[PDB]
């Protein structure tokens, strides 16, 4: 007898079931999908009640009038998270206005507004049409760098080059700072992602990647790459979160996520 802590969850969820059936072919309605997955609570949140999660995970996806895609990313990935034992919260990055879209300072947006809400201590980094189709596909940080979407349909289910870094990515709170996040003036030029490969291999980091039996991913209707080498290393400590602006418009708590509305400004 005797008063004690809850215990960590295990190091593999014992909930997981394997492959998954992904469709897109039906329509999805928010309220049913709140209502079976009550334990999410506002704002998109969610962690386990019996066991304590060392992954403290804010799952962040660039946007812009994609409600439909949105839609199906919560009907699918809520049940997947919670099957992980992961602390989590989803934070959709709506950037305001009509201009060229930029994925990877959105992502930067992310990156610090989730700070502000929670001490998050990884950050998952997911494109709002990329679902997993096997929940053994970890949403979370690992001893370097990690890859998650590795074997996507639209590629045939395999990496486009070793390098590629696309799609969906994890990387903890020390492995985002040490790069100084991510470039912030890549207006739809093709290649951020070529960008933040070269600045995890200017550090010293790898990519780690799940079994590509169990990191397969759909697409919700082949890459190659773009070389920056030398200009990553010449911009990125002057390029990314240090460098990062934008104005917050809006901030809207739903049931299932966190809408941050941001004006990022135009090409400059």
């Amino acid at each position: 007898r005797g008063s004690a802590s809850l215990p960590a969850c295990p190091e593999e969820s014992p909930l997981l079931v394997g492959p998954m059936l992904i469709e897109f072919n039906m329509p999805v309605d928010l309220e049913l999908v709140a209502k079976q997955n009550p334990n999410v609570k506002m704002g998109g949140r969610y962690a386990p009640r019996d066991c304590v999660s060392p992954h403290k995970v804010a799952i962040i996806i660039p946007f812009r009038n994609r409600q439909e895609h949105l839609k199906y990313w919560l009907y699918y990935l809520h049940p997947v998270l919670q099957r992980q034992q992961l602390d989590y919260g989803i934070y959709v990055i709506n950037q305001a206005g009509d201009t060229i879209f930029n994925r990877a300072k959105l992502l930067n947006v992310g990156f610090q507004e989730a700070l502000k809400d929670y001490d998050y201590t990884c950050f998952v980094f997911s494109d709002v049409d990329l679902i997993p189709m096997n929940d053994h596909n970890a949403y979370r940080c690992f001893s370097q760098p990690r890859h998650i979407s590795v074997a996507m349909d639209k590629f045939g289910f395999s990496l486009p080059y070793v390098q590629y870094f696309g799609g969906v990515s994890a990387l903890s709170k020390q492995q985002f700072l040490t790069i100084n996040g991510f470039p912030n003036n890549y207006w739809g030029w093709g290649g951020e992602d070529d960008d933040i490969f070269n600045r995890l291999v200017f550090r010293g980091m790898s990519i780690s990647r799940p079994n590509a039996v169990v990191g397969t991913t759909r697409h919700i209707r082949n890459p190659q790459r773009f070389d920056r080498i030398a200009h990553t290393k010449e911009t990125m400590l002057s390029d990314g979160l240090n460098s990062l602006t934008y104005q917050v418009l809006d901030v809207q708590r739903y049931p299932l996520y966190t809408q941050i509305t941001v004006d990022i400004g135009t090409p400059s």
